[PDB]
């Protein structure tokens, strides 16, 4: 029993979301309808989703990568530390974002792409 | 030290004037048994710049070996590797970038691809 365009399983409502917009426009749109872009936990889970998918169509995920700072790690294991580095101005490069999808491919899988383009998308909520 | 290197504090230090590649110089360090140098302190760096040539670039052990992402849920949920549904071959591997030592017109680290050729250190 969930708000009419709803899917119910479990403890949680499923929302397949039509449009397509970026990842973070589709996590916005999720938010205001007291959502998150979906977070798979279980097997179950998952294969109740793919039945609620059409095969045409891609969908962004709650998965991502934020990017930002690259983990440099030293050869030996020696920790990394921030301050005691030697960076030339404007260094090092950042690491660039990432989101992932689902879709149907040659059968059901993620895959992750780079977080502007538009993409379907799925809202959770428990 | 064995004559070539150079000494401080309780290690030795080795120039290595050929320009090869990351895992290249790494594997040419450690049959040495020695590694791509690993920068500690300020005083380490300052050591290491008196040994080495204005018009040189050199890789340092500093790397990442790109691999897998760092994948995160929206809500925090932690992100078990065992429940993913990744297609075949898929997530890209990340790729790998490598730090280097020289001058700029003073001394410092930028990052670059691990596959081009640079002079190295070795540290032992």
């Amino acid at each position: 029993s969930c708000p009419t365009p709803w899917t119910s399983f479990q403890s949680s409502c499923y929302f397949i979301s039509t449009g397509m917009q970026s990842w973070t426009k589709s996590q916005k749109n999720c938010s205001v309808m007291g959502a998150d872009l979906v977070v798979i936990n279980t097997r179950e889970e998952q294969d109740f989703i793919i039945q609620n998918l059409k095969r045409n169509s891609s969908y962004f995920l709650g998965l991502s990568d934020p990017g930002g700072r690259r983990h440099w790690q030293w050869v030996d294991q020696t920790p990394y530390n921030e301050n005691v580095t030697f960076w030339h101005s404007g260094e090092p490069n950042n690491l660039d974002e990432r989101c992932a999808i689902i879709n149907f491919r040659s059968e059901w899988g993620w895959n992750d792409i780079h977080c502007h383009v538009p993409q379907k998308s799925i809202c959770k909520m428990k």
